[PDB]
């Protein structure tokens, strides 16, 4: 099917300017605080209190197995990053502040490719 080709190349390019976002909300994690998966081994408890844990390199294995269907499901994600960080962690830690930081900057840009996507459908 050619309509299916058409939009394989659209879901690709989606993939295209998501990739872009997830670099840009990353820069933002110099720390590098949510990079992997909070370690299981460190924190043996962290499933007994975050169900769905999430974090940006799990986001990129997503990303790359064009597995985001729109802005939204990337946001989704994004969220669970911060919010289970600001439930596991009480608010005077260095986690729970890079949350809210990485909150508060990232929004810049998801402004920015809310308004980008809808414009290039
Ligand atoms: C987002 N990272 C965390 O919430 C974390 N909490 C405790 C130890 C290590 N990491």
């Amino acid at each position: 099917s050619m309509e299916q080709v058409a939009m394989e190349l659209r879901l690709t390019e989606l993939t295209r300017l998501l990739r872009s976002v997830l670099d840009q909300l990353q820069d933002k994690d110099p720390a590098r605080i949510f990079a992997q998966p909070v370690s299981l081994k460190e924190v043996p408890d962290y499933l007994d209190h975050i169900k769905h844990p999430m974090d940006f390199a799990t986001m990129r294995k997503r990303l790359e197995a064009q597995g985001y269907k729109n802005l939204h499901e990337f946001e989704e994600d994004f969220d669970l990053i911060i919010d289970n960080c600001m439930k596991y962690n009480a608010r005077d830690t260095v986690f729970y502040r890079a949350a809210v930081r990485l909150r508060d900057q990232g929004g810049v840009v998801l402004r920015q490719a809310r308004r980008e996507v809808d414009s290039i459908g």
